[PDB]
């Protein structure tokens, strides 16, 4: 099932096959102010039976930033940089606005408490937990980052912006859609770190892991990397590392960054990608 | 492209590598005998045209005229109020009316919500698309969200299609909608061509050439009472797809009305029942 296939065959496509923006995007290389150019393709998915990590091996992936991150936004439920920050990473300092948080996004949408669950108003995750374990049957597991009433209070509106669950024979499925995604940096770390969710949210549960289905509405890659792309469609692919998840956790909130251990990530070498402003 | 060809092969798939959730308690039940109403399906599943046919099922008859009926009412009108839809002579919305005879704050009401800001002044998501569309294309953030997460609870029903997704590339306006949910049998064929039509009437008013139209489904099902039809159905003669008319001289998304659309040319098979779940 390895990411390594299917990046490759979308990379490949949007290579022959994309459509190049340019009065379009204005985004100037952070390097030497020129500007950067896309091709893109619309509609695409990798799905993946969960048989193995999905994740790229031609080329090393930020795994730990990936979960740190999801932390933040999944169980953390914040919209504060800050407390990114105290996690180590800085990667969205550049959307800090004046109190520290990046509006009314990500998090901050997990957290508002709009459910009505026996008596009391709870959040989006909670809600979903709750109906996960008491109502499998359910047709609406969804969590929506995309709330039309507060896009203008958000700092940045979200790429990966949904996920539904389905619970079919015992097993728990993800699906998510990315409405936009950059297939060279922002895809690889996404496709992993929604995987980790699903094998989290799947322990808490008590569900055996279903299918994992990512899906990216516009998929571009900047002109700029086609080279390497290209040489990294050329470079070996090892077989997927395993993920190690403690299993002793049983509660969603217990999980912390320790929990997790990649072993034996075998990978490609350096090939790093500009990246545009 | 055609319509029937996909089909099809969604509801083959389903009838051979389709999951039950015979061991679940179910909330939906057959309106004739009560008892649980069982569905068969598959998770995931698209069906992309690229609009050389109007996407139309001609195995059995598609209500079209309600299906754009309806889209006006949810889209153009903006309304939740189930009387604005009987005065377009449509009551199959009736059984879902709550005291004040709207659906709540579903649909329309979510797309007729004036949240965006827009020049100084708020604007509604239909609004905003439209302008964007042609002062803004290329943005990837052409979507539309019916999917509230603060009103689900304020809603008397919640949407099967809840979003879509458009896309301008070099004058191709493209479309991408999604379904959490889809009935194979009784809601998809209609919901499909509804929103193929949204796709034209859209391209019409901003001057774009039709792109690819997209249709994702979530959980692709079908309930167990009704495949012995569908097998019927599959072995149905296909008839050519026909020709859908929109007036040429709408310039405004708002001036259309059902009368402005026409479908020419639409042969298709004779009745097929299926039970209702509720």
């Amino acid at each position: 099932t390895q990411f390594d296939k299917q990046y490759n065959s979308i990379i490949k496509d949007i290579i022959n096959n994309g459509i190049s923006d340019e009065f379009d995007v204005r985004t100037k290389w952070d390097s030497d102010g020129t500007p950067a150019h896309t091709l893109s393709v619309i509609s695409k998915q990798m799905r993946f039976d969960n048989s193995e990590v999905p994740i790229l091996t031609t080329k090393k992936v930020a795994w730990k930033t990936a979960i740190k991150e999801l932390l933040w936004i999944w169980q953390l439920k914040s919209n504060d940089v800050n407390d990114l920050n105290m996690m180590g990473v800085h990667i969205w300092d550049q959307w800090k606005q004046e109190d520290g948080t990046i509006g009314h996004a990500y998090g901050f949408q997990l957290g508002k408490k709009n459910r009505s669950l026996n008596g009391e108003k709870v959040d989006q995750v909670d809600y979903l937990l709750h109906q996960l374990k008491n109502n499998p049957s359910s047709r609406r597991h969804i969590t929506m980052l995309w709330n039309p009433d507060e896009l203008d209070a958000m700092a940045l509106t979200p790429c990966v912006y949904e996920t539904q669950w389905y619970v079919k024979h015992g097993k728990l499925h993800l699906e998510v859609r990315a409405r936009s995604n950059d297939m060279a940096l922002g895809n690889p770390f996404n496709v992993f770190q929604y995987n980790v969710l699903q094998r989290m949210i799947a322990q808490v549960t008590g569900y055996e892991l279903g299918e994992y289905i990512f899906n990216i509405g516009d998929c571009h890659v900047y002109t700029r990397h086609i080279d390497n792309l290209k040489i990294q469609m050329e470079r070996e692919q090892f077989e997927a590392p395993e993920l190690w998840i403690n299993p002793e956790v049983k509660d969603f909130y217990d999980f912390t960054i320790d929990d997790f251990k990649l072993i034996n990530y075998k990978h490609g070498d350096k090939l790093l990608f500009e990246v545009a402003v």
